[PDB]
């Protein structure tokens, strides 16, 4: 394809309830969307950056700037483009994985629409729907946490993940176990909030049968996680540290991880995400699909990815209404604890123009 | 896509010159081809078995049988099929990777034709052509070997691989180095002909600067290779042992391998092959494309596979005329030491009906 | 000490000769300078970013944005600032190490000036001058390389470093050895241009007695370097991979590095740089001081840093005129192959206001 | 700074209550103090030796002799002097770390006073007060132990350390746990009193949830401690073995230690101590500040050191009145379980001349 241009938009979508993590509290989701335009048709991408660099070094204004001044111009200057060629065309730019992933996603959506092929088919889907868990934030009190968890369990979510941080770990876990029992699939996520010195506190999670503890230590501390896995019984899962398939392989060989959370944007796109999946499967490491509170666009791509064979644990791809009263696409609706994999060409969904215009704060054409 | 049926044919194609390996001499290539038929269109697969179980346990009649009685029926019984779903549909059947790979190849060719998409685009090609080496058989004498190698070097092949076995290793290598010099890319391939007890003989290859030695020990002896790598300077490459992406990861972690030969049929198909490629790349292990003397059909798929980013050494996908006077497809022709990656839908090539009929020995229809 | 504000300036300084590396060619140095203002006085910092993200993910506009919107406001909101506290005050922001380092540098310069204390004394200097090498770019031809190298050797530089890349490695090295002999201190630097599959080409450097090969593989590939070190005789040095003292310790323990290049901006500042020095010294790993074509400001801080006890190989801190016809501070002048360690308070140099104004392209006050 | 001379004094300070360890009972603290005199002003150091070589090979008369005949003359012969240059000026003398450390401390106090800079600022303090534990000696009976511990807990000490030895380990620990409960921070210290053959006895401490067991085996037996860590659940802490940052790195790599007690005199001074802190932090090893029953002078320097970022467990820097009815400086007073980090120049404290004269037993001038 020849890329004619890309429209970049900033969108703001209010959340149904505030979402608190060890790095802070979010009440509105601000994001960047991309519309890649080729002579044949268009494709949509979604950046998973947030407003500030609190989860990783990338953030919305930074992703916008790098897309406008470096990444989109490199793609416009090439003759033929394909999604696979996006990686070597952008390889001279270090990092900026989320931005590159978004751009790749838009290119891939346009390419696959031209071949009348779904994301699911391109990625190697083996099932038509996927079981979905839910990620539950840090709360002000224990009774408020139990109400929220009970609510998600009644809606049919198959697994519960709790955000944890120092001063909110063992108690919320103990309380969820006391109230809802030992058969609920339960896990925790620290988003880098601990150090190796906290190993005795994290070992106090041992009796509760957690599936995993996700990213207890900082992003760059892979050996620290391997040392941590020698001191605790709960399996380690990595999120932030898994920036590439090579990073996954390294972490696996060092003993730092037993389960991997795959987030396509974090690894530089859906094509790298499939490679992470395949590296993990080859080492016997189960994977599950992460969530960055995406719109229906990212959600649809994630649901497709999550239908791959080594996604053997429930992902964080919850229904649209877990986060948004009104999505910009046709919404994802939970049915028997599952979401259906989209069947149309490309992502299988597209923004509803009037809904997208209501939440658009800015736009620019790069061409 | 519903599979309506598959035609299986047996083909016999005379080779331009006999091809001798440590497991014997071949003057005719006998193979199984598969034509998958769907309501929308057809796709071709090619099985890389030989007549008897000399390279691996699988062989032509065996592959034919398992395809007819187990693998094709399991696909005919499914409602919608995709090339990815072939693996879980056939997982209850142990082994038979080359047979499964052929079937997957045919399904993939048909699927991708329906989307007007090339094998290269599906697999993640980043280049439009690939540099090609050649594999050179065991000869009766040294002067005959040097003639053949000189000939391939004049045709523009960028790398030479020599078949070796006890009684034909160090001397042919020394002679090729003496006659053509130290700048030729050179490697050797034993096809499992040594044991760990031969480590001193294989260490005598050390001074010749070989890129690699391919599969010195038996298929199942991964630890033996890692022990061998501690006793010799030439990098170990595995072929027969690499049956899967998991096998590649295991061998890598054990220190048994530094470069991997990928053959899609040997690993159960092009989709597993891409996974092998990706596993290897994630560990810093270069890969190159192996060759099983395929027709233009397999050759086309191989050339597309060889255009992926971690194929950083020249493969064995030589021109059609290295093996066959006349191929059953449009032939691959060497140009500046390279072959072009096919651009059409699916494989980008298809059999020429009159040429295919001339070499068909037997045919059978399975399904409706 | 409270921070009153920070002035940020963009500067453009023409190079005396273009400088080519595996990631491209530079003829003008564009940089960000910081003037921190406190009630105790002013201090100067220098960011080592370039215009685009080619050496690392950080670049001038991105560093500027993050300093203005996140980092400088976090320091302005603090009740007490001391250079040591800058790190925990900015720890909530992920990455942006060069930006953080620049800000820390300016804070430190102001703080040390108030105490009439030099950078050298603060960092733990044990000597009054340091031996200096020179970094030599990729050239169009071999005879041009040998002319440049001969010229640096006549000026009295004690060590030669050659930029290398595929197609310019073994030949330039062989030629320098053939022309100038085996007693010249010689090393190479790839800036991440090779892969592990290139181990045979890099092993062809073995006979030439190189001090080291610097950063042959990509930034995130630590295990790859440890494998590389088992296949080649030339000691491995890391630059880009060494992002922190913790990264250094990890790389050392994994066998990935024998010598460490310390660049203070790359690790998030002079205080982390001293920690990298001390971690390396504790493991018996020599260090040397890297260079990012800094003005006299950065150069002065680097020369002080390079006077620490475990800096036992010559650094890349060349004389000012190796890069700039006219520096913005008093220039560093080579004498007997050495540069003198500055003796005044803080950095021991400051910009000459008229020279700085001539090269300033933009200025903003953040208060 | 040229050193004009040093006054060395011997001091004897009665303890409020005798303090029994596995190596014997102390009722009076005998120590060496140093007053370094430069043309600008003076600085105080404190040697942590005891009267005889029971804790380590160094003792008061030996430290005094080496200071007088080797160490102080080497510094007086040097034209240019800084605290950082003390190490290479004394490096030709093997060992005598506590003596070297005391001399470095005095030099540093004078240097920093001339720059109007606190120990805290020089070392890299990130907080203004530190939480303080207490070390409790071996008693004749269990009820006497429980009385003493209950008394320290009522005063607000945040952690209890028990001295242990064969015949006084499991029982005192069990009793403290039965009386005061599982939430008290509790650890033990053997001062080298066990052998690897006592692993079964030390494993009987496993059920009591101790933070650590400090130096169970002899000083030089690093591999023995790593073996011991495989046989017991209580984390191993080293004191006597950690004689340098390099020693710490070695012990960490061998698996011999999980937490490190830092004592500045033991490692050859406050500047080495900061290196130990930084080496440990880079390996994920928490540190805590040890106590050698110093006067207010050492105590002030320790409190500053204990305010560094990786001091994440409570130290043994108890209030002055834990040991001494009357200190020679302004006393450290516990407030809410914390001591305040001094804010003046240098140590931030100096001896009260009349109090110092009351406890001085001998004085000499070296000049
Ligand atoms: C669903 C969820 O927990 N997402 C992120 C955290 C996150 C929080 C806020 C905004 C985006 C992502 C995680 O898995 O770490
Ligand atoms: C081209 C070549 O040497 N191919 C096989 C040998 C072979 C020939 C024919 C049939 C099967 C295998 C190998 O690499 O082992
Ligand atoms: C002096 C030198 O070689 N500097 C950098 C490269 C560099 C060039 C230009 C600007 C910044 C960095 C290095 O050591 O990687
Ligand atoms: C406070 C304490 O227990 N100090 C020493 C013991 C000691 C007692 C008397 C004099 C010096 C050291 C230790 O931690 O080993
Ligand atoms: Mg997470
Ligand atoms: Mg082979
Ligand atoms: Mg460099
Ligand atoms: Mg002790």
């Amino acid at each position: 394809m020849k890329l004619s241009g890309v429209e970049l938009r900033r969108v703001q979508m209010p959340l149904v309830a505030p979402f608190r993590t060890s790095f802070g509290t979010q009440s509105v989701r601000e994001l960047l969307l991309l519309r890649a335009v080729t002579p044949a048709g268009e494709g949509w991408g979604e950046c998973v950056t947030m407003a500030g660099p609190l989860y990783s070094s990338e953030y919305n204004d930074g992703a916008e700037h790098v897309l406008r001044h470096y990444l989109i111009p490199a793609l416009l200057a090439a003759e033929d483009i394909t999604a696979a060629k996006v990686t070597p065309l952008l390889a001279k730019f270090k990092g900026h994985r989320m931005a590159k992933g978004a751009l790749e996603m838009a290119v891939l959506d346009a390419e696959l629409r031209a071949h009348e092929r779904s994301f699911a088919a391109e990625l190697g889907s083996v099932r038509d729907s996927v079981p979905c868990g839910v990620s539950v934030g840090i709360m002000d009190t224990i009774p408020q946490l139990l109400d929220v968890v009970g609510g998600y369990l009644d809606e049919g979510y198959v697994r519960i993940k709790l955000k944890i941080e120092p001063g909110w770990d063992v108690e919320p876990v103990r309380a969820v176990r006391e109230r809802f029992g030992d058969d609920v699939l339960l896990q925790v996520d620290a988003n880098t909030a601990y150090t190796l010195g906290d190993a005795p506190q994290l070992a106090r999670l041992d009796p509760f049968g957690l599936l995993l503890i996700e990213q207890p230590l900082e992003e760059e501390d892979v050996l620290g996680h391997a040392e941590l896995a020698r001191r605790i019984q709960t399996p380690i899962c990595l999120d932030e540290s898994i920036v590439s398939a090579r990073a996954a392989a390294d972490a696996i060989k060092l003993g730092a991880v037993q389960i991997v959370n795959i987030k396509p944007g974090r690894v530089g796109g859906y094509l790298e995400a499939r490679r992470v999946h395949d590296v993990c499967a080859a080492h016997g490491i189960p994977v599950w699909c992460g969530d960055m509170i995406e719109t229906g666009l990212g959600r649809a791509a994630n649901v497709a990815l999550a239908s791959l064979p080594n996604f053997t644990l429930p992902g964080d791809t919850s229904a649209s209404d877990r986060y948004y009263k009104t999505d910009i696409t046709e919404p994802f609706v939970l049915s028997g604890g599952h979401l259906p994999v989209p069947t149309g060409p490309g992502l299988g969904v597209a923004p509803i123009p009037e809904l997208l215009d209501e939440v658009t704060t800015a736009k620019v054409w790069i061409g």
